């Protein structure tokens, strides 16, 4: 139990964040590179993540091919997501590429289509967030989703391929603000040991 309250910073080359709203408790331990362990108990909403933040001057095409090689001993007890999460600006977009989840597969919307990638099948969704918190304050923005049809807890997530498919399905993306492997908990308890999380751009460390 190293971090037990809202905190944002950098650790061993990765931008990390612990975030929760009121209720229950959570613990995050930062390990080498993109790795970390997380534990949560009776929370309303909690997010643990490690990844990379950007200056917001480049589209994902300008950055290059973004990949995350990961592995998580994922043990949620209730609702939870294992996903690559992040944001773009201009337009402001919050996004999730979900590989596993707890008791509920997100996001409750009508699928806009599929994406075959990294040996799996993902369904694409888009939802609107009205006057909700964001990296730019209270705002109304779109939330994009790629959600695997079956659960997976290791492998490579070809992030750029999801981004290209969202744009091809008419869901535009702004300049990149953040991309990070994330474990989210909702009205639940759980544990997740992210023992591998290697984020590369064009094959190189950011």
């Amino acid at each position: 139990s190293q971090i037990t309250g809202n905190e944002i910073g950098t650790h061993d080359g990765y931008d990390y964040e612990f975030w929760k709203d009121e209720g229950g408790y959570g613990s995050m331990t930062l390990n080498s590179g993109g790795t970390f362990s997380a534990e949560w108990t009776d929370v309303h909403n909690i997010l643990f993540r490690k990844g990379q933040k950007f200056d917001t001057t480049q589209t994902h095409q300008q950055l290059g091919n973004i990949n995350i090689d990961y592995g998580v001993n994922y043990q949620p007890n209730g609702s939870s997501y294992l996903a690559v999460y992040g944001w773009t600006t201009d337009p402001l977009v919050e996004f999730y590429i979900v590989d596993s989840w707890g008791t509920w597969r997100p996001p409750g919307a009508e699928s806009k289509g599929t994406i075959h990638v990294d040996g799996g099948t993902y369904e694409i969704y888009e939802t609107t967030r009205v006057q909700q918190p964001s990296i730019e304050g209270t705002a109304t923005f779109q939330q994009y989703w790629s959600v695997r049809t079956d659960k997976r807890t290791s492998g490579t997530i070809s992030v750029s391929e999801h981004f290209h498919a969202w744009e091809a399905h008419g869901m535009p993306m702004g300049n990149m603000y953040e991309v990070a492997l994330t474990v989210e908990g909702w009205q639940s308890s759980g544990s997740a040991d992210v023992y591998r999380n290697n984020l590369t751009i064009g094959g190189l460390e950011h």
